[PDB]
């Protein structure tokens, strides 16, 4: 069997109801191996698969971190996607990158703390301005809060509803909303490293990969083995999901 670490509420990645993106790469990745898929579901967000399922042997793979994630062996990557800049098309904006001028005549920003997307507001000085609306978006922890859950298509739909001037959001993430959204968008990729005038380089893509426990070599092999073999159903199935591949 293989037994794979999953949020049972965090689409569009994932849901207990097996409804999300990397459910669906899962079982291509388990029929691959020749393995019953069982997954292991946490009601916690996706973000603590890693340390609170993986690295607890509760599980033995996880679907999707950044290639080189020094918690864990990382697979070859499967793909290569970034965060992207999401407005409404046909309102004749220019926006390509984060010098962008028409970003400097905007103030509501729908983005995600602790992302790339908050390092380049403080660096084009929105930041502050913006930081009571993104709190009014995003949801911390608390007593009453415990299960704090993330939810990337109320950040398009702001886009949508004209509350957000803009959003910047990683792509897979945000896709098939931006696919099902009911007024037009563009969805345009940033640039692989964005540059800061004090700061480094800020890099806003990512290769993704399958991440097991470090001392899980031999899984590991025929983990690289079958997404190797499976890789045209792998694209298919985020290629369809509308993730931008890089
Ligand atoms: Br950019």
């Amino acid at each position: 069997t293989l037994k794979v670490c999953a949020a049972s509420d965090e689409m569009p990645y994932s849901n207990k109801q097996q409804e999300g993106f990397e459910n669906q790469l899962a079982k291509i990745l388990a029929d691959t191996m020749d393995r019953e898929l069982e997954f292991v579901w946490s009601d916690k967000a996706a973000i603590f698969l890693v340390t609170e399922k993986l690295l607890k042997n509760q599980c033995d793979v996880v679907m999707g971190v950044d290639k080189g994630d020094p918690r864990v062996a990382t697979s070859d990557p499967y793909y290569k996607s970034g965060y992207a800049f999401i407005y409404p098309a046909d309102k004749g904006l220019d926006i390509k990158n984060w010098q962008s001028p028409a970003l400097k005549d905007m103030s509501k920003f729908a983005i995600v703390p602790g992302s790339p997307s908050e390092v380049m507001l403080r660096e084009i000085d929105k930041y502050e301005g913006n930081f009571n609306y993104t709190m009014s978006l995003i949801g911390f922890k608390s007593r009453r809060n415990q299960y704090v859950r993330y939810a990337p298509d109320l950040l398009v739909s702001e886009v949508v509803s004209g509350k957000a001037d803009i959003a910047h959001i990683w792509a897979p993430e945000a896709a098939r909303y931006v696919k099902s959204a009911s007024v037009p968008l563009k969805m345009v990729v940033s640039e692989e490293i964005a540059p800061t005038r004090d700061g480094e380089g800020v890099r806003q893509q990512f290769e993704q990969s399958i991440a097991v426990r470090s001392d899980d070599q031999e899984l590991l092999k025929e983990i690289n083995t079958a997404l190797h073999k499976a890789d045209p159903k792998i694209k298919a199935v985020l290629k369809d999901e509308g993730i931008p591949l890089l």
